[PDB]
């Protein structure tokens, strides 16, 4: 059994924000397992919504689109058009053969997020959307069945770290020196795999197995 | 410098929800500071807002309005109106007045609840229908300097307990006995302290402050 990360990139804010792309890896949870950057990365996959589609079905965010533009080049790669988008019926296909291919376990697996009041109900109403598609009116929706993980399994980042790390605003987990190695800046994949390794690192200093690093000997792109 | 918790009861699951109540408690999040169940309920408030009013405005789903059907009619006493029942707009101008009388930090404090997905999506929903109603347009919604807590400083109650006693799926917390006396099933404003108890000692658990029970509350449970 597998917990998985998610994230989005979005052109809003509400949950009916339009969508950039989406990332999802399925990490192995055990305390004891430590996965590299490499294969971590490796074993994530990058979904990539087309923008001028979501016109009038999803909403772009005035505040958002301010911020882009105040985004570098590397950083405004991801929102630029490709031959690689789906619509978002595609893009949610795909994320379902990712869950299903990684040893999610529909009631025991848990969904870990940066963010949990943003990425999980704008992936809820992406996933409502196939019934929306279905004629099915908007009281009697029910996705209870549809969803990577329960409702009671969703997981926040942010919380996790303060709370293994017991540091008030303490939302990023210094690490080893040079497991960053191979970190480049806008990528969404390499966001999932830094969140992902710094969780089991916190998780690993709490309970007892591993020496957190001097700020000489730690990896300078985990602290924050 | 206080936290706070909230909590809404709902007649539907997405951010449209339609809202039957509201439960506010600011808190002292200072682990020494170990406050009792009695004194939190007296400090929170329950706002209770008029269903009809919201019909056609926010969202009655079926699966959650059959599930109030098979609630018992103790807990189903919840949803019958009220006179102290509330407009969502009056509903909201009553939150910002507690969050603005208890010390609470726009940009340092923390707001909590269970299943972050489900209350703070709601919350910020009805702030936003303060800016509809003001004139602006659904792409010019911005209510970054209204909220009761930037949005980085939510936090999750289930990853918090679950985290802090380090058991998978764990995120209710035993208590010492006597701790929840007075507790009642199908109160809003009695959730919140029992969560607001169960983060604290989980803390103080955790931080090896106190040493939990084998020989609780029962109700923890």
């Amino acid at each position: 059994m597998f917990d998985f990360i998610i994230d989005f990139e979005t052109m809003g804010s509400g949950e009916k924000a339009a969508v950039i792309d989406l990332a999802v890896i399925a990490f192995d949870p055990n305390p004891e397992v430590v996965e590299t950057f490499d294969e971590l990365v490796s074993r994530g996959i990058k979904i990539k919504f087309d923008l001028k589609s979501q016109k009038g079905h999803r909403l772009f965010t005035k505040s958002t689109i301010e911020w882009w533009k105040n985004q570098s080049p590397e950083a405004r790669k991801n929102i630029a058009p490709s031959d690689e988008d789906v619509s978002t019926i595609d893009g949610i296909a795909k994320f379902n053969d990712y869950i299903n291919a990684h040893n999610i376990d529909p009631w025991k697996s848990q969904g870990w997020c940066r963010g949990m009041s943003f990425d999980f109900p704008i992936l809820v109403d992406l996933i409502r959307d196939i019934q929306r598609l279905n004629g099915v009116s908007e009281n009697e929706l029910d996705t209870f069945k549809l969803e990577p993980c329960k409702f009671w399994n969703q997981r926040d980042i942010r919380t996790r770290i303060e709370a293994l790390l017991l540091v008030r605003d303490m939302t990023t987990c210094p690490l080893p020196k040079g497991t960053l190695d191979g970190f480049v800046a806008h990528d969404s994949i390499h966001d999932c795999a830094k969140d992902i390794l710094m969780m089991k690192y916190a998780l690993r200093y709490a309970m007892g197995l591993e020496d957190a690093p001097s700020e000489e000997e730690c990896d300078p792109l985990s602290l924050p």
